[PDB]
Formats: C-alpha cells, sequence, structure tokens
C-alpha cells in the first residue's frame, strides 16, 4: 500500500479521513505514518520510509532542500492555514509594552514567514525587498525582543512572551483558534499552502496522485471545516 507521512495533531485527522475516501471512492489503501517534528517527513521520505508526505509548504521544501539535497518535489496543494499572532498577556496589539518579548519558529522559511506577519501587524518593518531574519528588521520602535523557539515549543511560551507567531497545526492541540484566539492572522493568499511531496522518481505516480485527489473530495473538505473552521482554506 502507499504510506504517507503527517504530523500527529489535527492535520493527522484531516489525513485519516482523505484515508477513508482513499478506500472507499479510489479503492486505494493508505497507511498512515506519524511524526512530531517538521524536519522528519522529508528524510523518510527521501529514505523511503514512506511514499509521500503531507505536512510542509513550499518554502519550508525549498529549504530542506537547500540545506539537505533532498531529491522530493510538490505533487499538489492542500489547504492554506493562516498563520496568527496570540498571547496569553494582552488581547489588542496596541498593548505591547517596549522592550515586549515575541516568540517566532527558528526554522529559516516559518522565522521569515513570522516576521512577515510581525510587519503585517505594523509591529516592525523589514529592509525593503521569504528569507527574512531578525537582522532584517529595518524598523523596531518598541525594541520588541525577538525570541527564536522551535515550532513545537511556541504553543507553550505564551506564560514567558507577550505575542507568539504559532503554526495552526500546533496552536489547534494547545486550545489555541486562528479564528477565535489570534490577535491578527495572515491573509488567504499566501505563499503557504501546504503541498504534497514526493520523491521526484514518482512524481508521475497515479496512485500519489489520487491521493492529491482524495484530500481534495467534498467529505475532506468538510472534514476540514470541522477540524479547523476558518483556519483551513481550500489551496
Ligand atoms: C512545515 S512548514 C509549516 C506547515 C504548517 N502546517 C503550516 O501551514 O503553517
Amino acid at each position: 500500500m502507499v504510506r504517507v507521512g503527517t504530523i500527529a495533531g489535527p492535520e493527522t485527522q484531516l489525513m485519516e479521513v482523505a484515508k477513508q475516501v482513499a478506500l472507499n471512492r479510489y479503492g486505494l489503501h493508505v497507511n498512515i505514518i506519524t511524526f512530531s517534528d517538521y524536519n522528519t517527513p522529508n528524510e523518510a521520505l527521501a529514505d523511503g520510509s514512506v511514499d509521500a508526505n503531507m505536512f510542509q509548504h513550499l518554502p519550508y521544501l525549498k529549504a530542506q532542500i537547500e540545506m539537505r539535497g533532498y531529491k522530493i518535489v510538490s505533487i499538489g496543494k492542500t489547504f492554506v492555514y493562516p498563520m496568527g499572532l496570540y498571547s496569553k498577556k494582552i488581547t489588542a496589539l496596541t498593548q505591547l509594552k517596549t522592550g515586549a518579548k515575541i516568540a517566532v519558529p527558528s526554522d529559516p522559511s516559518n522565522e521569515a514567514r513570522a516576521l512577515l506577519l510581525l510587519e503585517k501587524a505594523q509591529l516592525i518593518q523589514l529592509k525593503t525587498h521569504i528569507n527574512a531574519t531578525p537582522m532584517d528588521i529595518a524598523s523596531n520602535p518598541k525594541k520588541l525582543k525577538i525570541v527564536e523557539l522551535d515550532a513545537a515549543q511556541l504553543s507553550r511560551s505564551l506564560g514567558d512572551v507577550d505575542l507568539a507567531a504559532i503554526n495552526t497545526n500546533y496552536a489547534i492541540p494547545a486550545g489555541l483558534s486562528p479564528s477565535r484566539d489570534a490577535l491578527l492572522t495572515e491573509g488567504p493568499n499566501s505563499p503557504y499552502a501546504n503541498v504534497v511531496a514526493v520523491r521526484e522518481d514518482d512524481k508521475n505516480d497515479p496512485r500519489l496522485k489520487q491521493l492529491v485527489s482524495a484530500l481534495h473530495s467534498p467529505a475532506v473538505l468538510s472534514a476540514a471545516k470541522k477540524i479547523f473552521g476558518d483556519g483551513a482554506i481550500p489551496a
């Protein structure tokens, strides 16, 4: 059968519904292999442990390919999950004090993403002209302090920071809703739609293409609504 890698949590639930559709509508057997770190499913795909994965956006894929040299490609988009800014210390962004701590993901692409969101929030300005680092902060009026944490740690940081940019797959299990709890989220038209990735040699495999189709099925869209609400947008 087809082995597909996901990150444990809400997206794995989504994949469970896709797996049912795959069997019932496509006669395809899908075995879901869960992981607990963003940095792992691409290694599992590269080494043959899984045949596809569904957990990342294109900038993340490009970044890890540059780091590791994996021969992996996207065969289609699933959903975009607009990233939110969350806090347990403020209800409005203007409440931020001088020198407040803002936590962001520490991996290159999601860190750049979070910095772009802080800029959208009018908290900072980045040097003029996807790979942004705090060194690219040109304006920081409130002298906010950027704290770089692993993505899976951000949801537990809210007792120690004033604001955090958190990926939706991690926010939800922490009881945080992008629609209900975020002070601000990205727009829907970002470069961060998630994808199904496969080995380069398998890009034309009809069974892997069928997984993409199943993930666009009415049943999967309906399940996305129940799991993510407005926090997931079909892509
Ligand atoms: C591993 S790249 C980030 C993926 C995560 N599901 C997001 O859309 O924010």
